[PDB]
């Protein structure tokens, strides 16, 4: 059960407003990012001190099930446990179901809205159901950003489309689908990251548009989701000069309170986007940030750089009259209302879809319909006489490439043998001139300063080398420039980078056990 | 367990079979569908009375789920095996990963007493964590003596280059694991140590006489037999001196004569995986299986066709080419082992952060390490000014490389930006000229045609580039060539490829805003 609010000490109350960051992996030494991800002693200590929630990245699903069990066992007040699963729990945690990125659904809506809505619906339902089963009760999604800028490095295919109505529908469908289970759902990133070429992880972006446009494009998904009863809204770190010329949205009273809590009438959790992000740490000190953000009306501080001193800063702000105890508890009340929703509810593996056919088919359907082509069928050759050239953003970021994955195995049956290189390395690579297939896995994500421009390196290569064809996985936006730069060579494209998206494409083109 | 005679001849036969499966809970997750039984097949074969399963892949948590699942379908408890040579964590992450056996041999050169005590800790921690996950059959230690520095498949998987060295370390590992109820397996009799040919690809030819075999190859295996190793796995090797017509796997002279009789091994005699090209190029799947049992094997590991093996056996019993009493002899020995294996529940039993365990791993890596000069430091540069060139065998085969791993992160802080490339791509890559650090993780393993040989391509790069240093992880065998061919470039070497090994070496060369 949940204890009455006023029974908390001012410190326990403040602590609730803080969400820290762990790893899915059980042990300290497995942590990929020890700078940002607390160890067990620090995590237990925080939870026993009343920390409000934990956001987890990394680990197999079976592990997260084990982590969240452990984490919850240290908590007197049940923890909000969040993970960013946009593409489905499978995106974050191997062993759960990964869906194709939202922009894939975007396609289907253009052509067939009634069906697109319904897929997003079960996209949300399944995401919501598997999450509960891993012990994750807070889904930070849907992304409601309207992507108007082909060059947007951070949002890109994470988005349901380029127009507000497309995004409105497909985003509320997802919320509707998840609403079938008890998990918080999160609209992000207010008031939309849609238009920039700049990534707020790297630096502070500025969207120039005025209030008229802002209500015309950026806002409606958000309006829709709030009327929808989305549980939480995560703002981005952005300069919105038409609303505030001083502060980024994270720190602005006019934005978080004036525009959002008041004008749009959002009664849920206003959540700062991660507070360790380059965009914001560059703007102000970690303590200025926490206090100013609460001032601005944020209910939840997501991943503050210094947690121990942040609580202390808020305590000191409260004594110096810069904030008041009542303010803190208004935030607790909202936190209670959401912790109330999550307490009503799955034991791993039970609830994971797995080999369940109905799910596998839904994933395959979405890929198929969202696909884009020129039909053409390419050449076959004898063993290792040809080259399957796989080009990826980073190799440490390419989990979708695994031994015997369709993108490798299939072109191999046909004589092309795989070479895997990073797009940044390619230009400096001297290729044997032999029939060659190029598959680029490239898309936008967090920590992408600018998108991939394979077109130049490719044209150089079409002249140097006998291209059979080029497959693009991930971002669509470079097709326009591909058809224009190289009409000669046929191309195929899919939104999915995953094994089953690979299988579909590669098939259409036509011994090791350990 | 039920009396041995309660089993139908079909179930007796079935106990002699161990099939391959993946740790991942679901079918679509299997990286090797051809060899790895889907969940339906696995359930059918188990209910038919199959002897055991061998698992590959999955995190440790994933695997505990799997094994619980598999034992539930079995009336006779299954042997469940994985090849955890390097610690359960080699296979299923989340469990403990030890540096490879050779690193223990390295220590043994200068300080045998420690090296033996460390090896025993490796054995005990490995048995302990295995039990935790539901893995009762540890296929290890490898007893091969690696004489041949060019040996592709064994390489650093061996505890060393001499019989006395392997016997000591190998038996320690055994005595360590003997603190828990698990089967230990010696591999791969009569030792895969000296060949340049990987038996996964082709049938190795072994020209050594009987005397040489007893001098080098065998003595480790005897030490383990007197030490009580529960099972002995045999290699597919043509040893004419022993059998003119058959590989070790299919030869009664070798398995029955040399192993069972001459060495008096009373445990499980296990074939090497029967899907390997070394054996399959030799005979049809059904001949292979019956000739295997003929020669005295108690366990048929991963027969290429399972259902067809059982038929083929039943038939040969009819024609009396095999014998029914001969099937129950092997079931006797399987009964003896299963008697033993009859734990604790995951995450309990997993060492995790236990500082004794973490220090053991760290000490091994640290005492096994090699560097050209007493101590040397590398220059530092401004951000993204220099090059960190990571060279690996295969990118899909390199799980020790993850985002922000020390090998990437540490040089990064000193201004060397990451570039990852496969050794096969390297000689064709024209390098930008900035001071460069090269780290190649290259080692012997299953499915290796030839040992990766960087010496030539490095030498070419060395003349064209301001090379700061070369670091090798894995196989030691090219260091002499490095030292001779590039005496002016400082080098560092470590047996381990994992985070902790990168961390150690890289830190020593000198003295991120990214969260997702
Ligand atoms: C614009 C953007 O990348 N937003 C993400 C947000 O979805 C996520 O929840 C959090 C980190 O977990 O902050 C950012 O990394
Ligand atoms: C020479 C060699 O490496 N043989 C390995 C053996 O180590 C392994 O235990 C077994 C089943 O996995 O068969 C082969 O893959």
């Amino acid at each position: 059960p949940l204890p009455p609010v006023e029974s908390l000490s001012l410190r326990q109350a403040i602590a609730q407003m803080i969400v820290v960051r762990g790893a899915g992996y059980l042990f300290d030494y497995e942590r990929p990012y020890p700078q940002w991800e607390a160890d067990q002693t620090t995590l237990q200590r925080w939870i026993e001190a009343g920390i409000g929630g934990v956001i987890l990245l990394g680990g197999s699903a079976a592990e997260v099930a084990q982590k969240t069990k452990q984490l919850q066992s240290w908590a007197e007040i049940p923890l909000l446990i969040a993970a960013d699963i946009e593409e489905g729990v499978g995106q974050r945690f191997r062993g759960a179901t990964e869906f194709p990125p939202p922009m894939a659904f975007g396609e289907i809506w253009r052509t067939d809205p009634h069906q697109a809505i319904a897929l997003a619906e079960t996209m949300g339902a399944t995401t919501a159901q598997e999450a509960l089963s891993l012990g994750i009760n807070w889904v930070l999604a849907p992304v409601l950003d309207v992507n108007n800028n082909p060059h947007n490095p951070v949002i890109n295919i994470r988005a349901f489309g380029e127009t507000p109505d497309q995004v409105s529908a497909l985003g509320t469908a997802f919320i509707r689908g998840a609403q079938q289970y008890a998990v918080l759902t999160t609209a992000k990133h207010f008031p939309g990251h849609g238009d920039t070429a700049t990534d707020s992880h790297l630096a502070l972006p500025t969207i120039s548009h005025d209030d008229t446009r802002l209500n015309t494009v950026e806002l409606p998904p958000f309006k829709a989701a709030i009327q929808g009863g989305v549980d939480a809204v995560m703002n981005a770190h952005l300069m919105i000069p038409a609303w505030d010329q001083q502060y980024p949205a994270t720190l602005s009273p006019a934005i978080l309170t004036g525009q959002l809590r008041h004008k749009l009438g959002f009664k849920g959790l206003i959540v700062t986007d991660a507070l360790v992000m380059g965009g914001i740490t560059q703007f102000a000190a970690p303590d200025t940030v926490v206090v100013q953000a609460i001032a601005a009306g944020a209910d939840i501080l997501l991943m503050p750089p210094d947690v121990d001193g942040a609580i202390i800063a808020i305590e000191t702000a409260i004594k110096t009259g810069q904030l008041s105890e009542s303010r803190i508890y208004e935030s607790v009340e909202r936190i209670w209302q959401a912790k109330q929703k999550i307490l009503t509810a799955s034991t791993f593996p039970q609830g994971i879809s797995g080999d369940r056919p109905e799910t596998r088919k839904t994933v395959a359907m979405v890929l198929e319909r969202a696909t884009k082509h020129q039909l053409v069928k390419i050449s076959s050759f004898p063993d290792n006489f040809a080259r399957n050239l796989i080009v990826v953003d980073s190799v440490l970021k390419s989990p979708f490439l695994r031994p015997n994955c369709p993108a490798i195995a299939i072109p191999q049956r046909h004589g092309y043998a795989a070479e895997i290189v990073e797009l940044k390395t390619l230009p400096r690579l001297q290729l044997e001139a032999i029939p060659t297939l190029i598959q680029c896995f490239l898309r936008g994500n967090p920590f992408t300063e600018k998108l991939a421009d394979p077109i130049d390196v490719l044209q150089k290569i079409a002249a140097q080398i006998p291209l059979q064809g080029v497959i693009f996985y991930g971002s669509p936006y470079f097709l326009e420039a591909l058809q224009t730069t190289l009409p000669e060579i046929p191309w195929w494209f899919s939104y999915g980078q995953m094994a089953i998206a690979q299988a579909e494409i590669c098939t259409s083109l036509w011994a090791e056990f350990i």
